């Protein structure tokens, strides 16, 4: 059998084959010595037998409001928000390591930029059981996995407030790098750029941008209706769409992700941020009247990346963790640090950003409820009710609970289905050996990853070994923090490739952090002041009930 | 008049313009302050004062082999290796800045990779003269200007004992990362990779590497002729070469770099590096007999980067240096340092790299003398005399004195006129400019950059200022050093990006530093114990006089 199924290699050692059935450990700079990387250097064993668990830190961040409100005035704010930034980043490899083609480093993975990377190297072709070792020799139907444990039976909203306005902010947003190739398979994406280059918005593509360039005061093509500023129509900008057969060329809003058509709240993000672009770009005229389009355009676009990972960090990061300590976008709390400023799209944050399960039932725009299908290819909706309207219902819907079980609505519980399927063409380890790889410690049971006996049950029955349970169903079904969205692994897993393709953006690096770099004070300060209010208030002839957080 | 001609932003301030007539220099960072970034702070005022010049510098680093042999034989030797590849490094900035395109910071620039990047952005196309304020309204004539101070009368020999075998080296090592795209254009290269990416050997492109592979035992395909290994004929691996017409597919030699065909020098260094990777994939599968085709390839590949970076920095570098301070490459020197693992080719850096001064009047080989006539296209030489004997000729063959002045062969003059038109396409600022960019003082006449009063009379009625003088000729004429291969700025400015691009390649970053990467202790150590010796004598019947010194 490949030795490396067992996966010898404890702490990030990596597991060298050698002979027709040997092996060895590489456990350099890993802090652990021995045939498997397992003893400690002595300050490696103290830095362990110290970490406070995730659960105790998790606590102490969510309560203590009065402490924190000091803390959150006082240096310490900075102090800690650099420590998560740094902390919670080196779990991520940079520059990337392996991908769907190389279990090792290479140099075509670090340089093919079309795969996605993975922090842990697939279970190999030739072992025991689809997990290596442990586990059946076949895995469980996902489609039955899927209805019998995601398939929301009744509407579990989410404790922490968390509404539609979030929802669709966040698949907005990391639309813009997950975007798998259909036509090249699991592990390619066409989002080069891997990470936020607000692509989303000029397309991923030169022709693409050229094509939904204005060309003339570095704005970006648009349309009227009702007097108002909306994506321009693909007759306008010829620009590839994906919108059903039938749908004409003049009733198709070209925008820059293809997909973004076939659904309102997209479109919605999809418009305000639109109308922000073209709004910087008539300030730094102002104040740059030799600039040409070019230079105003590239100007625009980076400081809407800006605006980007600062509400990105401050309120939607702000949100999601539930944290009373108040995080802060500073480019400048890792100046001091040894941290690189590069990103690369793992294929195991992408399954972990499967966020389903926040769509609702029905969506609700005022006293009128519409359903899933009168929802998703309605391309009427958005001219119709416009920005403010639909803002307002949607910051006041409350989404769904992300973690604890049976809470996909039907219509899109497919999705799930596929991502399972597609985890195991990428060969992905099991969820236990990912609990090690971030610094947890692996479940002893099912019991202990669901809070209960009845799930528990059937998952041991149909899985065999919890050291055989998958990625994405052990994420989903294991147990939920108190009143939290999900649970300690969504959480202590998504972390680190989140802040990592946040604060990794080279507009934070020391070099392009500069006021020049966005065009002076005025864009600048664009940057360290936008927030989620300002980003539609000023883009909307009123301002509504505008939050991440249902009121 | 665009103020920012005036270059009025000094020590790396960024000139800004704004209003229609203003401008602000963003001094941000730039260790000065005021309206030009000038008043500087106390430590940087100090740490100024006290830079010893590059000259005295120079000297020290010549003198006193005894003190230096004690130097090298303790700790020092580390500590000063590790000083100056980092503050050589900083003068490279990265992420890169501007192109040929953007005179500005700009998403496209830092994601484009087609496009050479730039240190100092381009004289504006709306300044009075032509490099700015200063100098005539019109350049002096290219080819002119070469037939006067660069044409070569007499061969000068480089001092330094630099031999063909390192002239060969250098051209054929840097034509990895300088690859122009003449249907691009200037300032767009076909050499994706931006460094050491050992793309010559092996194509810049999936295609052509399949084509070059032999997908067995992660082989190079090549052939037999008198029964000894160069590479396969174009007939075999079908890829794109550059022959004259008329020369058949049977007669070339596939290789990687189109243009390699066209100097046997080049060749020859071709077949060596082959018959190298077709060696370390024997090793390899000793030690990995489970390995397949591709991880073998891709580990080869990564051994010889490590090879070729380690003979690149302690032999090649050691020698152009001329310094007693055993240099030393160990990417672990920087495993301390805030070093930004990331390379992108400045169009600086290529024309600073122009050494056509090397090549000698004719081609000895043994008694026979080869006229460039016989040399240049010579489908023969290489199979004929094979790899043994050429590398000991060139290996005693003195090449030319890089710098000093009319040095450069007539044969490929037309190349260094070239150089200049393009720089002017480019629009690269003066050469005082760089001179004060890369930690230098500006020239204030020209009788002070040449050691004389000739010449420099006759480029002072040419160009008429001294701040007029541009780059290229500019580092070319600048007096030598005592006895050396060029003088100080031709080093200044060179070393850094040189020095960045070599340490900046991702396996000298700590993840990939791991004995794993490279199959283990065997490909490691062939990394940490490479040499110009054994790269030819292991892949030589006999090992010949083989060095960059002349004997
Ligand atoms: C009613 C709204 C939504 C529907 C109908 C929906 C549906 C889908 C579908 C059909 C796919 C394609 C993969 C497949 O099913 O085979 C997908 C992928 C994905 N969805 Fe959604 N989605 C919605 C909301 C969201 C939300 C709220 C998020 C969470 C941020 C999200 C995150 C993702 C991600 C990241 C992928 C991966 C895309 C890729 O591989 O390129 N989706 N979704
Ligand atoms: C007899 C041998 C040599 C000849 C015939 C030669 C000739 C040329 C020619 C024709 C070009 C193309 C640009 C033009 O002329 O318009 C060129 C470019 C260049 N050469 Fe050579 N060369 C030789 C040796 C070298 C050496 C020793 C070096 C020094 C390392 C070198 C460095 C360069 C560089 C870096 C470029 C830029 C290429 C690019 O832009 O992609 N060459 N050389
Ligand atoms: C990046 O990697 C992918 C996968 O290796 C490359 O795509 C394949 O390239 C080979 C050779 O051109 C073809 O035989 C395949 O049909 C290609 N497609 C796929 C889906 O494998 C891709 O060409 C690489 N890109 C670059 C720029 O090197
Ligand atoms: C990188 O930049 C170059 C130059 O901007 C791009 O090349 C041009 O692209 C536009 C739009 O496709 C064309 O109109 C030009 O004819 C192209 N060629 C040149 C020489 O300008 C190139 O497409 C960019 N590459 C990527 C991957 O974005
Ligand atoms: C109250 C103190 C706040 C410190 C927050 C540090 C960032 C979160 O700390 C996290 O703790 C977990 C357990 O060690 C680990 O899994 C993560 O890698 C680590 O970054
Ligand atoms: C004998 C001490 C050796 C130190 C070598 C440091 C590396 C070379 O030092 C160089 O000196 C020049 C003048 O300050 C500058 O132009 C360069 O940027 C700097 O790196
Ligand atoms: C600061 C905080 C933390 O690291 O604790 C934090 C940071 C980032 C996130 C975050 O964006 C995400 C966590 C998991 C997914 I999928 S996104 C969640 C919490
Ligand atoms: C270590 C030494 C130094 O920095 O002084 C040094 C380092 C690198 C080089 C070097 O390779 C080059 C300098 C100029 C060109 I063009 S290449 C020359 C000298
Ligand atoms: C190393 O791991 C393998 C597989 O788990 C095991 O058989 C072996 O005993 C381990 N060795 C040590 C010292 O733990
Ligand atoms: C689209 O939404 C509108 C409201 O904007 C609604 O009246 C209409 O019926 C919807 N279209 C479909 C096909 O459901
Ligand atoms: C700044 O530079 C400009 C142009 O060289 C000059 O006119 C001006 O006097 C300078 N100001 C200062 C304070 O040096
Ligand atoms: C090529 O070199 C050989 C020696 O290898 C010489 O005899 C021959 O004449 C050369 N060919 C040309 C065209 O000069």
């Amino acid at each position: 059998v490949n030795p490396c199924c067992y996966y010898p290699c404890q702490h990030q050692g990596i597991c060298v084959r050698f002979g027709l059935d040997r092996y060895q450990c590489d456990c350099t700079r890993t802090g652990y010595s021995g045939p498997n990387c397992t003893i400690p250097e002595i300050w490696t064993w103290l830095r362990t037998t110290l970490r406070p668990s995730p659960s105790f830190i998790h606590f102490l961040l969510t309560h203590g409001r009065w402490l924190w409100d000091f803390v959150n005035a006082t240096f310490i704010r900075d102090t800690l928000m650099r420590l998560v930034l740094t902390v919670r980043s080196n779990l991520i490899p940079s520059p990337p390591t392996y991908n769907i083609a190389h279990d090792y480093i290479s140099w075509e993975s670090f340089s093919n930029v079309s795969y996605y990377t993975r922090i842990l190297p697939s279970v190999p072709r030739d072992c025991p059981t689809p997990m290596g070792t442990k586990g059946k020799k076949q895995l469980p139907d996902a489609e039955f996995l899927s209805r019998r444990f995601l398939l929301r039976r009744k509407f579990i909203p989410d404790p922490q407030g968390t509404n539609l306005m979030f929802a669709f902010f966040a698949q907005h947003f990391t639309h813009q790098f997950f975007k798998t190739s259909g036509k090249m398979g699991p592990g390619f994406t066409k989002a080069l750029g891997h990470g936020v280059d607000l692509g989303h918005i000029y397309g991923d593509n030169l022709e693409r941008q050229y094509q939904l360039r204005l060309f003339k005061d570095g704005k970006l093509k648009y349309q009227m209706l009702n007097g108002e500023v909306y994506p321009p129509s693909v007759e306008e900008a010829p620009v590839l769409m994906h919108y059903p057969r039938g749908i004409p060329p003049q009733s198709q809003m070209a925008v820059g992700q293809e997909v973004f058509g076939l659904l309102p709240g997209l479109m919605l993000y999809a418009t305000i941020w639109l109308r922000e672009h073209n709004r910087v770009c008539d300030l730094l005229k102002a104040e740059h009247p030799t600039w040409g389009d070019e230079q105003l355009f590239q100007t625009a676009r980076l400081i809407l990346i800006g605006e980007t990972i600062k509400i990105v960090i401050e309120e939607y990061v702000q949100q999601l963790s539930g944290y009373f300590l108040q995080l802060k976008f500073d480019p400048e709390l890792l100046f001091g640090a040894q941290f690189q400023y590069r990103n690369r799209i793992a294929m195991e944050f992408n399954q972990l950003y499967h966020w389903h399960p926040l769509m609702p039932d029905s969506f609700r725009v005022g006293p009128q409820d519409y359903s899933y299908e009168q929802f998703l290819f309605n391309t009427s909706m958005l001219v119709d009710y416009g920005v403010e309207a639909l803002v307002d219902a949607f910051s006041r819907q409350p989404a769904g609970r992300i973690g604890g079980g049976r809470n996909i609505d039907h219509h899109i519980l497919h999705v799930a289905v596929d991502v399972i399927k597609e985890s195991r063409v990428l060969r992905l380890q099991p969820f236990n050996e990912y609990r090690k790889r971030f610094g947890m410690k692996p479940y002893t049971s099912f019991q202990e990853l669901t809070g209960e006996k009845e799930m528990a049950a059937e998952l041991e029955e149909l899985y065999g070994d919890i050291d055989a349970l998958e990625f994405y169903p052990g994420l989903l079904l294991e147990k939920c923090h108190p009143n939290s969205i999900f649970g300690e692994s969504m959480i202590e897993m998504g972390a680190p490739f989140s802040l990592k393709g946040l604060l990794g953006n080279p507009i934070c690096s020391p070099e392009y952090w500069k006021a020049s770099t966005f065009g002076g004070e005025v864009g600048f300060n664009l940057v360290k002041t936008a927030t989620l209010k300002k980003l539609v208030c000023l883009n909307t002839k009123t301002c509504p009930y505008v939050s991440f957080h249902v009121p």
